[PDB]
């Protein structure tokens, strides 16, 4: 078989009763369709977990209202989820969301910043993934006027994170090693490329071969590969759709593989497939249907 998942992002509903919204439900329950058919391994989450200033403590009831409730599908039953934080969640506790994980089966989030190591089936295939945690890295969002995570609000913590991952890049002997973060390294919509990611983090990528950056934080879907091979995945529709193509010429010509961002659209997400031979990744709208496909070699 192949390690298999889906990848959505921010997905947090709403502040006020019931909690979620038209179209995360309805990404819900394509997620359902989509695992009923090809299965899943597990479901990532790409930050900005709940809208607009995430959860004050680990019995905030947003947990059951946003989330529970909301991918409730018998079909969503037992499969693990492995969060990482956005800017949202950083305007409340991010305590509470890392201690929710004792309270919910489900609920993976051992920490800020954390390294997974997944084994496929029969192939000697291994694959690891570091959640990130962009927020500590260069700072929130929503603190600035620009609205783009100008610098970090400590240095060491930043510094920290990024020698971690840099010695753990350096050390990796997976045959796929995936990095995801809320902010984007690349994109064309409403925010754009994160200046500070692509100083301090896009250097790393190439140089230890990496296979993607996969992120949220702006709400659409796109698929970006550079000059060296790496792909960017960009899921962040599970709750807003925002239309913007507005940074498309801050990225470099060539980049821009796929982009979807109609207004009128429910969302969507990415469904992710890794086997022996290389790695897919479908774009599948809330509607129903697949917008595109792209796969990635195996790492050398
Ligand atoms: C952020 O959320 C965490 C998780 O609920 C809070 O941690 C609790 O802290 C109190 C001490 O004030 C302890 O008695 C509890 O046992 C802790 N809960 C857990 C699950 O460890 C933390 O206090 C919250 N921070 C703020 C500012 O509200
Ligand atoms: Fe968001
Ligand atoms: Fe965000
Ligand atoms: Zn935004
Ligand atoms: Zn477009």
């Amino acid at each position: 078989s192949t390690l298999r998942f889906v990848a959505v992002g921010d997905w947090g509903g709403v502040p006020n009763a019931p909690f979620h919204t038209a179209r995360e439900m309805a990404n819900a329950k394509e997620i359902a369709r989509t695992v009923q058919i090809m299965g899943a391994d597990f479901i990532m989450s790409l930050g900005d977990n709940f809208y607009f200033t995430g959860v004050h403590d680990a019995n905030d009831k947003r947990f059951q209202e946003t989330f529970e409730d909301v991918f409730s599908d018998r079909a969503l039953r037992n499969i693990p989820w492995y969060v990482l934080a956005g800017n949202h969640d950083h305007l409340g506790n991010v305590s509470a969301q890392i201690a929710y994980s004792k309270i919910s089966k489900r609920w993976n989030f051992p920490s800020p910043y954390y390294r997974l190591r997944f084994k496929v089936p029969r192939s000697n295939i291994t694959v690891a993934i570091f959640m990130l945690d962009t927020v500590m890295l260069c700072g929130n969002s929503d603190d600035f006027v620009s609205q783009q995570p100008e610098m970090p609000r400590d240095l060491g913590v930043a510094r920290t994170q990024l020698s971690w991952l840099k010695k753990q890049l350096a050390a990796a002997k997976e045959d796929y090693v995936l990095v995801a973060g809320h902010y984007p390294i690349w994109s064309i919509a409403e925010h754009g490329p994160t200046r500070c990611l692509v100083k301090n983090l896009r250097p790393l990528l190439a140089a230890y071969g990496v296979t993607a950056y996969l992120c949220g934080h702006d709400h659409n879907l796109q698929y970006l590969q550079d000059e060296n091979g790496v792909g960017y995945v960009l899921s962040g529709a599970g709750n807003f759709m925002d239309p913007s193509v507005r940074h498309q010429r801050k990225v470099p010509n060539g980049y821009l593989r796929f982009h979807y961002g109609s207004e009128d659209s429910l969302g969507g997400f990415t469904y992710v497939e890794i086997g022996s031979k290389e790695m897919s990744i479908t774009y599948v709208e809330a509607s129903g249907k697949s917008l595109f496909k792209t796969s990635l070699p195996r790492r050398p």
